């Protein structure tokens, strides 16, 4: 649909501009430096899977935006997979309800959407040009958040973490060595990474003016009144940034 095609394109463009503002680099630039990898307009076959293919249609527009030679197969599932390989797909892109993967058939590399999304959003946060300290707050330590937190620890940031699930908070503290954040004793941050399927997860007392909030979480961690009040630099996009991360990770 022509209306929806203008919509994702604009949404990706707006997300690109926001990343440029924060880091001085576009999404492509972030990916290339993150993975040390470059694209040659690889052929990517998107196969719809039963688990109406509007998702695969979004993926086509997203991959076209990033310059990939992408196509959606006529058939779904196993028949679609067969079709994709036969039509010379170098990378396979497909998702069920629990896993969204990219598989590079040439080099054997395979990416999972969840760690790839966490890593890139953490990466964008870590590359904030106007950051005044090495302190970073991570809210949400699940499938997306944990790999994000791990990436930040490896990049030598002082990582503060919180998750409403005490078991996951404890396990993140043990394995990663992050400082457990106490909502009862809050401090201000200039860099925040949220990976949570909930709203209003970032307390006001944690925000400083012009701080970066890098969040793949849906819905938004912050109310639009709070982001206006603190002039929050929001990095938030529903699918494209995570997808770019997957593709560049397997090149
Ligand atoms: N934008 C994208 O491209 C993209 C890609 C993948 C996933 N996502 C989204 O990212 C979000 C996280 O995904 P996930 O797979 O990590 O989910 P998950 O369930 O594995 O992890 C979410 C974690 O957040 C915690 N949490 C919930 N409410 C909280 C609160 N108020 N304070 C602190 N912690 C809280 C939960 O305990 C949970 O451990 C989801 O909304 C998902 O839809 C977005
Ligand atoms: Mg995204
Ligand atoms: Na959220």
């Amino acid at each position: 649909t022509p209306d929806d095609l203008i919509n994702i394109n604009m949404q990706l463009q707006k997300a690109d501009s926001a990343v440029q503002e924060v880091t001085g680099l576009d999404i492509k630039g972030i990916c290339k430096a993150l993975y040390g990898t470059f694209s040659s307009s690889e052929k990517v076959g998107i196969v719809p899977v039963t688990s109406i293919g509007n998702f695969s249609a979004s993926l086509h527009a997203i991959t076209q935006y990033f310059g990939f030679d992408s196509f959606v197969t006529d058939m779904p599932d196993v028949s679609g997979y067969y079709e994709a390989v036969q039509n010379g797909a170098e990378i396979i892109l497909m998702a069920d309800d629990r896993t969204f993967l990219a598989h590079n058939l040439k080099n054997g590399k395979m990416a999972n959407n969840q760690p790839c999304t966490g890593i890139i959003y953490a990466e964008i946060a870590s590359r904030y040009l106007k950051a005044d300290s090495k302190d970073v707050l991570v809210v949400g330590l699940g499938k997306v958040g944990f790999p994000g937190a791990e990436h930040l620890v490896q990049k030598d940031f002082r990582v503060y973490g919180y998750d409403a699930d005490e078991t996951l908070l404890e396990r993140a503290t043990s394995n990663l060595g992050i400082i457990p954040f106490d909502p009862a004793n809050p401090k201000k941050f200039s860099i925040i990474f949220e990976a949570t399927p909930c709203a209003n997860t970032i307390p006001e007392a944690v925000l400083s003016e012009n701080c970066v909030l890098s969040t793949p979480g849906i819905p938004c961690a912050i109310s639009e009144e709070l982001r206006d009040k603190y002039e929050v630099q929001l990095i938030a996009e529903p699918l494209g940034i995570g997808t770019a991360s997957m593709l560049y990770s397997v090149l």
